[PDB]
Formats: structure tokens, C-alpha cells, sequence
């Protein structure tokens, strides 16, 4: 029973990057002891992504080895240390190395590299990997040794071809029994293999099985193109995540805070920008630490920004517009904003943030900066759908790809903060980040590529990690995709596409509280309900809609109205049919009208059908008031656009079989009323102003 | 200037007929001074309507003029006295004769009457009329002395011929200056004449103008085949009926009764009997005095001649039926109930009533005895039109046709008591008459002729006059044309044949004072209003048929109610449709609930439509509850058909959203309520007996 006191983990890694730190916390986690080689040296080993090289390791460890030549009492395992993490502990380790009968260990590889030439000499294994990989190797201290001793090359020489060939030579291997990890018992390197690998889940532990092999491996090495995939696995093993802890390295639970650069972007015509716009106002987060940088593309929203200007430029500590008459384009603007922090040492973090995402969250950048990440990005979807600020996996392309873990972390299964491929439209980054590893200008800029994944391609370059945090509900997505500008206020042409937001802008913010009883809902006639419908911004965009229509009815005009004897009954108005908002009207019927008849009137079911949908104006000068009729509807709803007292006098609605008068209605309330039969009802004379209704005539 | 105190009128006349005082109340109209010849002795004249004859008359009057044959200072007229009237005074009368230059002048006729081969011998004329008629004349004593001396022929030969001879004698006719009336200055004969005679009015006289010449004459002298139109002037000339006055011979103005044998004639199928039966009974006229014959020819009468008979018997002097298997042809029939009044000598008045006569005056008996005519009807109409129990005239095939006063009687802007060719339905007559003046058993009977026909022309035919008063309202005829016999209560289908008397027999008999206000409609629940509407009879009779059809609904059975979602709400119950009795209903709905929807609620209008008409049936056994819906109606009427407490136990409507509950319907008082959004309703369970309700759905 081979004691654990005597094993000693050997790496190699220049500076503690985060798959070097990855890679401790995975061997901490087991007790493992583990000597760095190099730490603060200079990587003179090639660039081992693009080429070959690799052979400064060989180096390093042969001088290290020198103490333990004849110390046949220790055991030594050496790996790479930026893209490898372990997931079972040393006794475990041991009693397999044990197994194998052998007196140094190599790990195996799909792939004969860097010589394919050699593969004839290999000896021949029946369905294991067959070929040496020197990412991973364990064996007796005499053994190494006496292997590494023949370094005398270059330190950009492969280090793996060196160990090929001594491999290869019959003698040699026979006399030290050197041998390779056909299947996958201890070491698993990744590239040509992830068809092989699963994860394998424990109450407080995760850690990965080879189906090819029914093994589980103690070493998972990402090695060559395969560091993607060893960011998926290292998010769960060994104790990244797991069925009853959760995550292990997020806080979970969440005097001057960091100076911040928040630059915004609007790069496209975006929805609801002026309630975007006015919740910088909101963000908790302390504005004299806060440097705001604006960049609008559009003309559209030229008058939007400048509205809002006066109150960002007293609340945050600075501010600057780049508008749309700079010809910048998305990759520039984003390069110069992310520079611009970049080259101030007061820019402690920065903080980019695009105008389709929806912060509901107002803690949201506190949040991210207690994480301590270099990188890292809130989960935002897009409402009741599928579709992310994020990526989970990347397809050989290298376009977007749908990860196995995707669905689970978008609904919110599995929470955590998570190293993916690919974050959008919110993140946070570290000043110093910029300045010491990616000092480059041209992060966004540079290739035909998008900007978006030029930036996550330039941050993976590096080995920078990117984070994606849905610890925390943070907000959402807005749909941009289709957005009609072509009218005076397009979003109130917005309810299908983002009805959420559509809701909290034009239904009246005491709707809700209304439906849910809580005595908001009044009845001031007998069978008459009234309650809050539409917000005060609804109203006004709404009249403002139709006076920009301006074709009012006149003479030869009918509605579907009943008043004695086969009389007409008209009102000088604007079908939402002529203005083209019928179907957004319906909308609303179906999805807010519908359910508050359904519950004023026990036992009536309704889908809110109304083929007659419209705006009435009553002037003085034109048509002030309106005689007394029965409606084409089974009910009608009719709802006051505009004030009586500031915007006109007079007015209201009179029930004459009730003898009852509605005579102060109020801006943005409905009443609900029968259309037949029972309440025969009038409009009282407009006698100064203008009043404004909407009238929808529902179930006819 | 002649003076009238030396004119003196000579009649004939064997009795006092009523066209011989018909004329005399002329001639006292006009202070004629009116000696009579014959009156006590036998007429030997021979039949003056089938022969020729009259030369009697000639005889007395020759007898009388020997008094007068030297008095030169006298001027006399002779006329007929059954078939004349006077239209003018005598002051006008002899101005015109001696205007004339003749000495004794003789009535003129179209017709050469009766040797049509003496045509040649008269004198030519221009226009007028050519021809002698002895029915009137006027001249000196003396000349008429010398013309009458010369009679010595038999009682029967022609009178007319007589004078005509004489006329035609050249020497003679110039000797004495006899000349005819050739324009109808004076005299007026009516045979070939009709179309130059109209009625002029007056204020208060009526007299008669010759077109053709333009004269007033001053006889009219309905001769030969003209009596029935002489009959239809003499109700207005000279004093008959006037503008001013009104009728001059009726009473206008209304201690043992007489007698009356009262015989009823159902002779057809003819709906509401058992109304009529039990109107007996009510007739204001002591019943100890009343004798009842009752013949019946139809065995679907026998029921209700049945339930009726005790009531009947207990009620009048005496009673007598003669049923269907007396196989009595109806002439045979009203001979029969005739002649016991002629055979018993205390039968004082016969009044012969129609089984479709409807009396709505109760005092109608007293009212034509009041009137002291031999033979009198009580005018009766078809509700709202112009068929009448009496013909104003005659063709020539002496069948119906319209006298040109007709409308005028029947619409009652002329009321008096009118002398026509025609009656039936209702009339009296004097046993005296059917004693001395109609011995004969064959009135009805005899010819192959209608017996009403027959019955009128043999009183015609004795110069009886048929009297016909509207001086009041008497009543009505039923429609019994296509009286459907077919049902298990025929009189069910009658409201648009016999609406008048559907509506007192069905409708409930607080139901107009309640569609005129006076408090008697209800509103148990908001916007459902409580209001009688059918007749405890109509109920009965209705459920009645709805259990002789006796197929409910059952499982599979589909209503027009909403409830919940798409489910099925039915009902045990029988649809209007299946009995046949859809269109009825319907009517029902047109014309007594539409008009109490209006004004219950002010503004809505309605024409009644009903797709859904339905009775329902509620027992513990079966369904005896029915579960919360809305219906599919504008509004709904449902009407109790029986007796909570005596019928069933349980039972009753609530209204949902209302907590409101008609605990106690009323039998044969509907409810109303509006049928979508408002008024979810619930039929309470039946927990004891039978619970029937008639459901309209109306307006869907
Ligand atoms: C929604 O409901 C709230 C609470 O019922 C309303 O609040 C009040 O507004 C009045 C006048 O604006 C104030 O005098 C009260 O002090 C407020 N009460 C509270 C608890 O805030 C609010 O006005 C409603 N909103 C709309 C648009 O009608
Ligand atoms: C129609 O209305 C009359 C009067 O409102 C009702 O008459 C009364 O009937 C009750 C019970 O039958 C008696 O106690 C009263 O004395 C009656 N009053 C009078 C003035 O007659 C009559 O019942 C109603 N008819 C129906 C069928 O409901
Ligand atoms: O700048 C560098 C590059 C690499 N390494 C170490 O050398 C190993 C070899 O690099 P890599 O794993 O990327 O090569 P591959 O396994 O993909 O062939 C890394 O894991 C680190 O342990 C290092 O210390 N500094
Ligand atoms: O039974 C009779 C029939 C006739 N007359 C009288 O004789 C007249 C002649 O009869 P009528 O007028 O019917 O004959 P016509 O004028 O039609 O030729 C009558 O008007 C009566 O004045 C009479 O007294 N008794
Ligand atoms: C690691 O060592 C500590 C004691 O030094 C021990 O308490 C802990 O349980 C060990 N953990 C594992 C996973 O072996
Ligand atoms: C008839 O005579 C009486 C007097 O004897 C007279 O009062 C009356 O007015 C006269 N009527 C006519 C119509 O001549
Ligand atoms: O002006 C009002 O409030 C009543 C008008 C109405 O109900 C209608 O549009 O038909
Ligand atoms: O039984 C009742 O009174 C209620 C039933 C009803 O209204 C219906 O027939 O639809
Ligand atoms: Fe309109
Ligand atoms: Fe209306
Ligand atoms: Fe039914
Ligand atoms: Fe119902
Ligand atoms: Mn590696
Ligand atoms: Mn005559």
C-alpha cells in the first residue's frame, strides 16, 4: 500500500494564469503535494498553441530531479498545469499506478504528434490509445531521472518527440519498464477522445468517466485544441459545481469602492431606450465613482440621448457622447471606449454595457466586482425563450454551438459562475487586465470578423477566462430584431415583441393590484366597473398618434351604435383599424381586458373579440357630445385618454335607466359596462378643451 | 197659390203593413191629410208581385169619389201605399201640379207595362219617360171622377191597363188634359229608373233627386221589382236618418218581461263554446223567463255541451238539447226551435242566437224587445273588418252585394235601426208574427237554398221588414272558416284567427293595467323584472298538450347555454317547434312581451325573435335542477306554468352575481332578465311534485 507522503506532483507554469490557479484549487481539494517549476521565468518553450516546443519543461524538471536520482522511496507524477485539473485523489492515484505493473507511466493519445511517422514502431494495442503524450507521466524517482538526464536540447525542442523516441527504443523501455496508459486509467488527454469522456456526478464531488474504457481517469489534460472542453469539465470538476453544494468558488452569499468607466452602446434602433437611459440613473452604485461613456449610432435616438443628458451629466462624475455624426463603427467605438479605460490608472474596472440589455437588477455591478474575476458577464435571456448573452460551447468553426449543460443554466437549474466561450452585452473586466494582458488596441477591430467574437476570441488568445455569473436573477434581453421606427412612438407597436417591458411602460402600475382584488376596482353604477387600464404615458402617446393621423370623421360616417328607430349614431373619431394598431389593440383586449371581465363578472368567459375598436374626440367646435344609444357588444369598454378639469370641461357618461352619472372619470381608468338591454347611456356635452376616449365594442 | 187644405192623398191598403205605415209616417212628416180605402177587407186584387191585378183598387176609390164629383175646388192624389214614400211637401206638390197645365197627371215609367204593343199609341217624348203607371196621380176631383166612373171590370183584372186605355183615347186625353209626369217632377217610379235616383241630405230631411233630369220629386214609389231598394231610401226619406237628428223611428235612448224562448245553433266546429255556453248564464234578462233550446250538430261539441248542461238547467225556465245523432240538417233544426215558439202561446219573443255570435253586451235582449219590431238582429262584426251578420243588398240572383251605405252602417259613423234584405246570427222576433203572418213549418226549409237565405226571404216575401240595429255595441262574430279540431285543446291555436277572444281567454287579466303602469310590475332582482302574463287557463291547457305529446328530452339533448367551458347545459323539455306551436308562441312573444320589454326598458327596442322556445320539466326523479349558466339571448322570459306548494316543492331561479333568489314564482307570471355578462342564473332543485316553466330565449 504505496504511502501518500511519498507522492510529489511536479508542474510547470511561468505565472499563476487562471487554468495554473484551476489547476492548484483541483489539487488542493485532494491533499495533493505539488512543486511548480518556473514561476517566474520567462516561457522560452515556443508558442505550443501554433507549433511544437516545449522542451524548456524538460529542462526545468531534469534539474529538479537531480535531488531525487536515487531516491527510490518517492514517487513522482508531473502535468501540464494550464490546461489540466484533477479529479481523483492520490491513494486512489496510487493503487492504479500500482496496478500497472510499470516503472514510469506515460499517458496515451489518439494522435501520433509531433513525428506521425513513428507509429509503425509503436507496439500494437487492441482498442487503447496507442501513442505517447507527455503531458502526463508518474513514476518512480530513479526512473524519471534517469530519463530526464538525457535532456540536451533547445528549450523550443518538443519536449514530447524526446520522449517518443527513448520511448521507442525496445532496450530502453524493457530494461526501465516504461509503459503508456493505453486506457485511460489515470491520465484522459482530451483531443481525439471527448466522444469518450463524461462527467460523473456525486453528492460533493464530480469527476469524469471514460464509456469507451469504463474507467475514471485521476488527470483530465485538455490538451492541443481541446482547452474549450476543459473549461466545460473544470466548472464541475473536481468541486466546481455539484447537485448538493452548488458551486465552490462563487461567494454564494453576497471605504471607497473601485472607480468605474461605464461605456453604453447603442448600436442599433433599440426599444425603450429613454426608460434604458433613465435607469443609469438607478444603477446602486456610488455615480461619483462612475465615468459615463455614450456611444449612439443612430439618429433615431438622437433626441433620446439628449433628453436624458442634462440629469447623466449632474449624476455621474463624468461624461462623454460619441454620436452617430463620428461615422464610428461598432468595433471602433467599442475599442475606443475599452481604451480609453484602458489607458487611465484611475480605471479600476469597465464596465460595458449595451442598450438592449435590461438591468433589473440594480445591484448588478456591485455584484460582479465582489466576484474578483478578470472577466465576467450576468446572465441576461431573452423573456421566456432560450436565447442568451452567452454561449456555452463553439462549434469547429468556432461559431455558435449549443453546450450539453446550455438549457440547464439558462433556466437556472444549475447556478454558479461559469467559464464559457463566448459573453455579450453586459460584462465587467479589470482595469489592470487591459493595461498588463490585452494592451493591444484592436480587441473588437482587426479581422471581417464580428467585433462580438473578436473580443471573447481575443480574451481565449490570451488564456483570460470568461466569466458568466446566474447567481443572480440580473435582467434580460430586449428583442431588437424587427423594430418598426416608421411612427411617431414605435414602441407603443412594441406588445408582441416585448411585452414585459410594453407592460411596465403603458399598463397603469396599479392594474395589476386591481385584478388581485385589494379593493381598487370601483363599480360607480349599477353593473359599471372601473378600474386603472393604461399608464398617463400610454394616454399621451396614443392621442398624440392619432392627432398625427389627423383624419377625424365627419359627415356620412356609421358606427355600430342602436338609438330609437333605425337612427345613426355617429361620432367624429379614428378607427385603430385606419392607423394601423388594430392588432396591438386586440393585444391588449386579449391579455388585459379579457381577465378583468372575467373576474368583475362571475361565470362569463370571453377571447375579447371587437371588431370595432376607436378613438372619440368631442370638442365645442366640432361634435361636443353624444345621444343616447345602446352598444353593438356584449360589453364595451371605454376609457378616458385625457384630463377633465386641466384639458377639458365637461363631459362624462350618463346611464339613463340608473339615473346615474359618471361625472369626474379618470385619466387612463376603463369603464366596463353592458351594450344591450340594460344601459342605455349618453355622453354628456364637452363645453371647453378637448376630451379624448378610447372605445372598444367586445364580443358583438 | 192652391191651398194644401183642398189636396187630399187616397190610398189603398188592406192592413196596416209595415211599408202602408211607413208611408203614412211620411205623409205625417209632412202634414198630408191621408184618406184610406179597404182597410179591414180581403185583398181579391190577385198577387200583385207575380201577375197583374189591382183593379180593387179602382173599384173603392170609384165608390169614393162619387162624394166628390162635382167639387172643382179639390185636388186629389191617389198613390199605392205599400210601396210608397212621401219626400215632399204639399205646398211644393201643388205648385208643381200646376206648373204642369194639367188636369189630372199621371206617373210616368220606362217600362209599357202590360201590353207592351201600345208602345206605338203613345205620344212621342224626348227623355223623359213615356209610359202611364197608376201607382200615383193627381188631379181635380172632378176630372178624376169622370175617369174612375168608367170602371166596371172584375177586382182582379189590371188597373193600370185600365188607365192606360183611357189615356190612349186622342179625344179623351185632350178633353179632360190628362197628361203623364214624363221628367219626374212629382213622381218617381223606381223600376228601370235605379240609376237616375240618388239620396239628397239635408240637416234634418233627407229626400231623393232625379239626375237625369235634375228634379226633387215628390213620390217615390218602389214599383215593381224594386221594393228591397225603395226599403234601403225610406231609411232616410223624409225623416228616416238625418245628419242633425240621427235616426227618427228608434228609441236613441234606452212589471213582468216578456217571455222569450232562446234557441242556440251550433252547426260547425266553432271555437271558445264553452265561453259562450257559460255567457248564457250572464245574459241580463230574468232567466225564469228564458226557455232554452239548445241544438247541436257536432259530436266534438258534446264535451262542452256536457260540463255545461247543469249549470244551464239549473239557470233557465227550461231547457232542451238536441244532439248530433238527431241527424238534424240545421234547416231542420231551426224549423224545429221555430216552430215551438209559433205552436206555444206563451212564447211571446223568439230570439234565435249563433253559436259564433259573441254578446259582449249583456243587455241586448232587453234592448231589441225595447225596439217593438217584428223581426230586429243586433249588428255584429268580424273583429277589425267588414263582414257583418246582414247584407245591405241584393243582386239579381238576389245573392250578397254591397249597398252603397253598407261601410258607412258597419264602421258606425251612421247608427240607427235599418230596414235590409238580409240577417243572421242573431235576431228576434214576435211570436205574433210567426202565429198570424208566418204559419208555415218550411221558413228555413223547402229548396234546395241556403236555409238563412230561405229563412230571410220568407219574411221578404210577406212584406215582413228585417231590422238591423247598431244603434249599440252588441258584439262580434268568430272566425271559425279553418277551426283546426285536431288538438287535445283546439283553442290554444286561435290567436290569429280569433285574437280578441285568445287574449280574454289566455292572456292573464292583469296584464294590460299592468303594461300601463298602476304599480303592478316587479323587480325582485336588479334588471329582472316579474309581471303577469298568461292566464291560469292557458297554463293548465298548455302543459296539458305539452304531456299529450309526452316525448322530453333526454341524454344527448343540446341547449343554447353558455356555462363554464364548452360545456353542455340541458334540460328535460319539449321545443314549441316540435307540437306544432312555434309560430303561436311567437306570436305571443310579437304582440304582448315585446311591447313589455319596451317599457320596462326605456331604449331598447325588440321584434321578437326566438329561436329557442321551450317548455321544461322539473322532477326529483328526473332532472330537477338546473346548474349555473348564461343563455343565449338578449333576454330571457321565463314564465311559471303551475303552482308551487299544490304542484311541486322546491323549485325557484337565483341569480348569481346578485344573491338574490325568487323563492316563490307566481303561476302564470313571467320574469325577465337580460341573458349574457350579467345575470349567470341557477334553477333551484325540484324537490316534491312537477315543476313546468315556459323558457323564450329571445333576441339571440
Ligand atoms: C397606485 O396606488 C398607490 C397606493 O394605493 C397610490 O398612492 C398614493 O398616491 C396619492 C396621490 O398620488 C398619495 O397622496 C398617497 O400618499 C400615495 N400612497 C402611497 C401608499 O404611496 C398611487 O397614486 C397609485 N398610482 C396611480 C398612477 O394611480
Ligand atoms: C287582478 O288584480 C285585482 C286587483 O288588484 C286582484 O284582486 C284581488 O284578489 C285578492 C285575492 O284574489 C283579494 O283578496 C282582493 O280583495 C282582490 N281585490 C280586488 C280589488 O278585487 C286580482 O286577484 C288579480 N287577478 C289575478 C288573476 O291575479
Ligand atoms: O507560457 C507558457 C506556456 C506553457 N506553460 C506550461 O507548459 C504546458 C504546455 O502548454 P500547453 O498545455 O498549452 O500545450 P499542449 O498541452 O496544448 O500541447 C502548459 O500546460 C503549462 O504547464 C508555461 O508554463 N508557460
Ligand atoms: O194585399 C194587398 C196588396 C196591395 N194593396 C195595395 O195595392 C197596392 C198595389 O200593390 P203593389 O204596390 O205591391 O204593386 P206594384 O206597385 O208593385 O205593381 C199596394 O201598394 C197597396 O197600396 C193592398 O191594399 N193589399
Ligand atoms: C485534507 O487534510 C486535512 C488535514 O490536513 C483533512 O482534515 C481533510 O479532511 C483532508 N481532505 C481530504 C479530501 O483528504
Ligand atoms: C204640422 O202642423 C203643426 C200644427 O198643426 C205645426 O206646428 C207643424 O210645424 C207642421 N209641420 C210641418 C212640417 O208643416
Ligand atoms: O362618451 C361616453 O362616455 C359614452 C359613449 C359610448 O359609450 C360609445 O362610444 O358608444
Ligand atoms: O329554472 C330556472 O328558473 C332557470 C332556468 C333558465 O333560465 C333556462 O332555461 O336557461
Ligand atoms: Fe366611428
Ligand atoms: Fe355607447
Ligand atoms: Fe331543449
Ligand atoms: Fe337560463
Ligand atoms: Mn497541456
Ligand atoms: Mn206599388
Amino acid at each position: 500500500p504505496v504511502n501518500p507522503e511519498k507522492l510529489l506532483v511536479i508542474t510547470v507554469a511561468t505565472a499563476e494564469t487562471e487554468g495554473y490557479l484551476r489547476f492548484l484549487r483541483s489539487a488542493e481539494f485532494f491533499n495533493y503535494t505539488v512543486r511548480t517549476l518556473g514561476l517566474g521565468e520567462e516561457w522560452r518553450g515556443g508558442d505550443k498553441a501554433r507549433t511544437v516546443g516545449g522542451g524548456q519543461k524538460v529542462r526545468w524538471l531534469k534539474k529538479e530531479m537531480e535531488k531525487y536520482a536515487d531516491r527510490e522511496d518517492m514517487i513522482i507524477m508531473f502535468v501540464d498545469s494550464y490546461d489540466v485539473i484533477l479529479a481523483g485523489s492520490p491513494t486512489e492515484l496510487l493503487k492504479k499506478f500500482v496496478q500497472s505493473g510499470s516503472r514510469l507511466l506515460f499517458s496515451a493519445e489518439s494522435f501520433c504528434w509531433p513525428e506521425w511517422g513513428l507509429a509503425e514502431q509503436y507496439p500494437e494495442v487492441g482498442t487503447g490509445k496507442r501513442f505517447l503524450n507527455s503531458g502526463g507521466f508518474i513514476g518512480f524517482a530513479t526512473t524519471i531521472h534517469q530519463i530526464v538526464r538525457q535532456w540536451k536540447y533547445k528549450d523550443d525542442d518538443d519536449d514530447q518527440l524526446f520522449y517518443t523516441r527513448l520511448y521507442l527504443d525496445p532496450g530502453l523501455r524493457e530494461k526501465l519498464s516504461l509503459n503508456l496508459d493505453h486506457k485511460s486509467r489515470i491520465f484522459q488527454n482530451l483531443n481525439g477522445a471527448l466522444d469518450e469522456v463524461v462527467l460523473k456526478f456525486d453528492r460533493n464531488r464530480v469527476r469524469i468517466r471514460n464509456v469507451a474504457y469504463d474507467t475514471l481517469p485521476i488527470v483530465v489534460h485538455g490538451n492541443g485544441p481541446t482547452k474549450l472542453q476543459l473549461n466545460y469539465l473544470g466548472n464541475y470538476v473536481p468541486n466546481g459545481w455539484t447537485p448538493e453544494g452548488g458551486c465552490g468558488f462563487c461567494n454564494q452569499d453576497r471605504q471607497p469602492p473601485p472607480r468605474v468607466f461605464l461605456a453604453v452602446f447603442v448600436e442599433q434602433p433599440t426599444p425603450f431606450l429613454p426608460r434604458f437611459l433613465q435607469r443609469l440613473l438607478l444603477l446602486d452604485y456610488p455615480p461619483d465613482r462612475v465615468t459615463l461613456f455614450l456611444h449612439n449610432n443612430e439618429v433615431f435616438h438622437e433626441p433620446h440621448i439628449a433628453d436624458s443628458w442634462p440629469q447623466l451629466q449632474d449624476h455621474f462624475s463624468a461624461v462623454k457622447l460619441v454620436g452617430p455624426e463620428e461615422a464610428l463603427s461598432p468595433g471602433e467605438a467599442r475599442d475606443m471606449a475599452m481604451d480609453l479605460c484602458r489607458q487611465d490608472p484611475e480605471c479600476e474596472f469597465y464596465f460595458s454595457l449595451d442598450a438592449d440589455a435590461v438591468l433589473t437588477n440594480l445591484q448588478t455591478l456591485r455584484i460582479l466586482i465582489e466576484e474578483n474575476r478578470k472577466v465576467i458577464a450576468p446572465m441576461l435571456s431573452r423573456h421566456g425563450k432560450l436565447w442568451s448573452n452567452f454561449w456555452g460551447a463553439l462549434s469547429p468553426d468556432e461559431y455558435y454551438a449549443r453546450s450539453e449543460d446550455y438549457v440547464e443554466l439558462v433556466q437556472r437549474k444549475r447556478v454558479g459562475v461559469w467559464n464559457v466561450p463566448y459573453i455579450s452585452q453586459a460584462y465587467v473586466i479589470r482595469g489592470d487586465t487591459l493595461r498588463m494582458e490585452l494592451p493591444q488596441r484592436d480587441v473588437f477591430s482587426g479581422s471581417d470578423t464580428d467585433p462580438d467574437m473578436a473580443f471573447c476570441k481575443s480574451f481565449r488568445d490570451k488564456g483570460i477566462f470568461l466569466h458568466l455569473s446566474n447567481q443572480h436573477e440580473f435582467g434580460r434581453l430586449l428583442a431588437t430584431s424587427r423594430y418598426d421606427t416608421e411612427h411617431l412612438h414605435p414602441d407603443l407597436w412594441q406588445i408582441f415583441d416585448n411585452p414585459v417591458d410594453w407592460k411596465e411602460q403603458y399598463i397603469h402600475e396599479n392594474y395589476s393590484r386591481a385584478l388581485e382584488g385589494e379593493g381598487i376596482v370601483e363599480q360607480p353604477c349599477p353593473d359599471v366597473y372601473w378600474f386603472p387600464l393604461l399608464s398617463e404615458q400610454m394616454c399621451d402617446e396614443l392621442v398624440a398618434e392619432m392627432e398625427h393621423y389627423g383624419q377625424w370623421s365627419g359627415g356620412r360616417h356609421e358606427d355600430s351604435r342602436l338609438a330609437g328607430g333605425y337612427e345613426n349614431v355617429p361620432t367624429v373619431d379614428i378607427h385603430m383599424k385606419q392607423v394601423g394598431y388594430e392588432d396591438q389593440w386586440l393585444q391588449l383586449l386579449r391579455t388585459y381586458v379579457g381577465p378583468m371581465t372575467e373576474s368583475l363578472f362571475p361565470g362569463y368567459h370571453t377571447k375579447a373579440r371587437a371588431v370595432m375598436n376607436f378613438v372619440v374626440r368631442y370638442r365645442p367646435d366640432e361634435q361636443p357630445s353624444l345621444r343616447p344609444h345602446h352598444d353593438s357588444s356584449t360589453f364595451t369598454l371605454n376609457v378616458a385618454l385625457n384630463h377633465k378639469g386641466l384639458d377639458y370641461e365637461g363631459g362624462g357618461c350618463r346611464f339613463l335607466r340608473y339615473d346615474c352619472v359618471i361625472s369626474s372619470p379618470r385619466k387612463g381608468w376603463a369603464l366596463l359596462h353592458p351594450g344591450r338591454l340594460t344601459h342605455y347611456h349618453e355622453g354628456l356635452p364637452t363645453t371647453w378643451g378637448t376630451r379624448y376616449i378610447m372605445v372598444s365594442f367586445v364580443d358583438p
